[PDB]
């Protein structure tokens, strides 16, 4: 009932055998030693997708250490109404399971009521052992953008490849893996696959109105829930989700093999 | 301005017919005088006896030992008010008989979210043992358990330092917490300090909750904070400290579940 029954190596999984309620579901990816809770949005359209990041509120503090980051934080509700981070390490076994490759929605929403999507093809998320680097083949679309791609802010011309996050290790206040000699999660205050910072950081502080300033901070860093292609660096989303599914539930190529 | 039934708290005074919330004059099985303390009166019989009140930053929780021994701010019959009825009343109230009582924390946000906290088993033990605060277990509630001890992620010991049950009170003038330095100093107020806080009610009142370490020369994080329910830097809008006989108090599980 505040569980359901139905269990998988992930959501999708879940959906095939019949489960078409959106609530949580224990999974147990392929090389996981042992199952776990997670959230389950499915739709009418038989589509499952395992949620591991969602924001809505500002209750949850994101700055959290490397083991938290890696096991996970906040708390999992049946209504998906509550804000967390499934953890590194959950993320890391579901999106590296099998042969089948996952794709990445980001889910974008506005203060103003209007949502955009951002999909990733082929996502994953390394092991601990490199620093849970985040890898994905291509931008599958979305009109939020991919500012996963690095972006111009017009501070530097290097700018789109400081910013870029693509091929970026995790990084947490006590567990600095940027290309930098200072500390972007400490500074802004979060873990997240840091470069030279950042395009597009879902783990930022959550500001309320979503229009923030150089003047909320000492140091005027952009620290909010930012996703530059879609909204300036001085906006900070409403609300945020990311989930995987995988790529095939997502005509012009020829099938070699 | 001032009710005519009384009572040894504020449920005792509600089973005796009491409908309406106000000042109410109550006199604990062991105190030797009778005071006034605000009394919630709901719709249930359920008889609320409140010790502190936090509303618009009127009053200032920087006071001293025997401020917070006596008492301080002002009751009033619509509870619009800021107050802590202190310790001394406090005590009397919450160990007059066997009958356990329990505490309810309620919080407001900027927003108009309202969120609680129920401990079973709440007791203020006396003077002599510095206000001690004491308490079973939580007995649930969507704020969470902030007396339970919050892992910030800061120190790896973070939950053991910010635990409150079981800690003394400590003013600015007495200090009585788990730290080398003085948390009650430090943040300005008086409160149940371990090496300083997960759950502080009585820190200062910044207007539209967010602040930062900016907002103190040496960044404390000395807001009306309750770490379970919002970040170390959300001050809260409103908040009350009420008592009600366990025997009052419906139990219901939560809807959450926590990862961390
Ligand atoms: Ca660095
Ligand atoms: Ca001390």
């Amino acid at each position: 009932v505040q569980i359901h029954d139905i269990t998988g190596k992930d959501c999708q999984d879940i959906a095939n055998k019949g489960a078409k309620q959106s609530g949580l579901y224990f999974i147990k990816p392929l090389k996981a030693n042992q199952q776990f809770l997670v959230y389950c949005e499915i739709d009418g359209s038989g589509n499952g997708w395992t949620v591991f990041q969602k924001r809505l509120d500002g209750s949850v503090d994101f700055k959290k250490n490397w083991i938290q980051y890696k096991e996970g934080f906040g708390h999992l509700s049946p209504t998906g109404t509550t804000e967390f981070w499934l953890g590194n390490e959950k993320i890391h076994l579901i999106s590296t399971q099998s042969a089948i490759p996952y794709a990445l929605r980001v889910e974008l929403e506005d203060w103003n009521g209007r949502t955009s999507t951002a999909d990733y093809a082929m996502f994953k998320v390394g092991p601990e052992a490199d620093k849970y680097r985040l890898t994905y083949a291509y931008f599958a679309g979305g009109d939020a953008g991919d500012a996963f791609d690095g972006f111009d802010f017009g501070d530097d011309p290097s700018d789109k490849f400081f910013t870029s996050h693509n091929g970026m290790q995790f990084s947490t206040w006590d567990n600095d893996n940027d290309k930098f000699e200072g500390n972007c999660a400490e500074q802004d205050g979060s873990g997240w696959w840091m470069n030279k910072c950042h395009a597009g950081h879902l783990n930022g502080v959550y500001y309320q109105g979503g229009t923030y300033s150089k003047a909320s901070t000492p140091n005027g860093y952009d620290n909010g829930i930012i996703w530059a292609t879609w909204k300036t660096r001085w906006y900070s989303m409403k609300k945020t989700t990311m989930k995987i599914i995988p790529f095939n539930r997502l005509g012009q190529q020829h099938h070699l093999g």
